[PDB]
């Protein structure tokens, strides 16, 4: 879509990404993206990540209108998913999760592309 | 079913692994995985990608009979996929190309998956 | 066809002729054409293009019942995608985007040189 | 195609680069766009045309090894019919020779992208 | 003056006209402006040039009495001063001419002003 | 003068380049010059006149050495004149302002060459 990469953001636009990461929240398959990867957990996470991603940060990012695009926005997103997946085995639940919670993003991202429009 | 995990793979399941790759290898969207990651092209991609995957490197271990249960085919597939989208930028060519030839490879892979059980 | 050169244009011609326009202004692929260029996105443009053209400037025409014949009317929807071939690069997507409308609107106007002689 | 883009043109590859160019130079319609356009048949022309091309023009670059890609080679070709529709009206000659010629190089441009797969 | 832009040209003045004009034509430098600048000196300039002028051109219009007020007469002569310094180099003999033909034509223009204000 | 040509701009020189700059910009008739054209103000502006011009790019030049001789300095003041005189009317204020500047601008020209050699 044009308007994905060439219209800027509006405070109205913000409104909404705001709700769509709320979403994301509450969602039951969300629990692993909430917040930033523990380094206790995993350390060489931060070493062969080169750049990691949760929805803890989106939401500062949000808040603090990082994004001039939307683009921006589903980079960011996407990270989180393509980055779970690389680290982690097809196998994992945490793989699984990204998966589901990936799907639904779409879904509540193609409401969003279509409520600036019309 | 997942007799995927548990069901040893016969002479006669090699044959549409075979077949199965030959489908891959054909499609207008498999070049960028065709054959190994060239290090001119891409000088940090061995020492940042840990498991890299071809489909040539993938149609000798199908020769080899490498694979004992179809679960370990299907890691080295969607290591490919996982690779791209994660050492590429999402508006890519390459991550473009993964994204569509692995949803070919799960269609390709669904049909194995009946045409074993019943 | 000499009934799109001759023949004019009657008041049922007029009705399917803004019922075709409409068509052009649902396509995914005519957003780039909906409206007039801005200049601030291109100060040269209205110096270098001699005829600028838009689906909007057409409504506007369709309805003043500017068009005495059919040549009229598709000459100037035919400046809208020269000159966009023209000012832009042949790999880029107000170019694409160019293509597929004009393959398009042939189609929808292939239908309406039918629809005006049986 | 991604080899179009990103394969350079190798000396084979020139080789049948001067054929699809020869299969033009011979097409019945070909005639207009041997040559440049003489300023005496249009002093305009070359004022209001950015980036005129002809076949003899591009005859001499495809000798000269002019082309990284084949990209560039393709780019040139389109600024002759680009630049023909855009300078002369729809109903023109010079305009239907560019639709028909074009329409056939990009024929010969389809047999050529396949001869370089293989 | 009142009189240059509001009092018609009659034969007395159109005589007056045709001194001025030839007294250029005699001019030393002169040699520019005497005829149309010529498409294959110049490919870009008809169509870089939105109202190209001359002597000869003006020559002609001065006969057919083409001229209702002196303002009009004025104006399509400070087109090729005008237009010449626009299209070549402020170094060039081109823009030297004009600058002096111009600077004589005032003198002239100045001499049939008071020549008609009694 | 051979000093304009040949002898190279000093800090010196820069100096007395920003003291005339200033100079222009006080002046009550530089007010059509001061910055660039809008786009807005005339849509073909950018795209029929080559190389526009203003005071206030001139100031960025000076401000960053851009000369090297005081004939690039003085060519790039020329255009903000002859560009005016070519796309506007004779009659009209930005005209008459054109003039009125460039005069001014000649005599200030005139005084600053002088202060170089004696
Ligand atoms: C901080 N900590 C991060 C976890 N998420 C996560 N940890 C790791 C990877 C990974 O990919 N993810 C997504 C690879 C390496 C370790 C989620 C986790 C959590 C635990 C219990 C109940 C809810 C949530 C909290
Ligand atoms: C062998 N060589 C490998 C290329 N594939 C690839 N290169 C890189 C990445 C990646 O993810 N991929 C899939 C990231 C880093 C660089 C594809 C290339 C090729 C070119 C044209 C036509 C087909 C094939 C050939
Ligand atoms: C009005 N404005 C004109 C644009 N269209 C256009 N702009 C230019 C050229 C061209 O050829 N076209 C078709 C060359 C010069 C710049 C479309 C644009 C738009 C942006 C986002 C979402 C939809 C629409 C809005
Ligand atoms: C050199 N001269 C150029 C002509 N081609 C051309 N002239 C013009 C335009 C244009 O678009 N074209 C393509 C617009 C402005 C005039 C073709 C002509 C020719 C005549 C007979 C047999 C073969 C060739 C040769
Ligand atoms: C017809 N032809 C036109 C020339 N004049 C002219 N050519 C050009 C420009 C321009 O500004 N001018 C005034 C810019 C683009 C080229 C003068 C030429 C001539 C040469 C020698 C002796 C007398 C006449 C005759
Ligand atoms: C930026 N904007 C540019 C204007 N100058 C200008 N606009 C145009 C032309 C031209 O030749 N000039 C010199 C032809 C095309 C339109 C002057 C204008 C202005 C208005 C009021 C008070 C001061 C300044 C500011």
């Amino acid at each position: 879509d044009a308007m994905t990469v060439l219209t800027p953001l509006t405070e109205k636009d913000y409104e909404g990404l705001k709700r769509v990461l709320r979403s994301l929240q509450a969602h039951k398959m969300a629990w692993p993206f909430l917040e930033p990867v523990d380094p206790n957990d995993a350390p060489d996470y931060y070493g062969v990540i080169k750049e990691p991603m949760d929805l803890a940060t989106m939401e500062e990012r949000v808040q603090r209108r990082y994004y001039e695009k939307l683009t921006e926005f589903v980079a960011d997103m996407t990270k989180i998913f393509d980055n779970c997946r690389y680290y982690n085995p097809s196998d994992s639940p945490f793989y699984q999760c990204a998966e589901v919670l990936e799907s639904f993003f779409v879904q509540k991202l193609k409401g969003f592309k279509a409520s600036r429009s019309h």
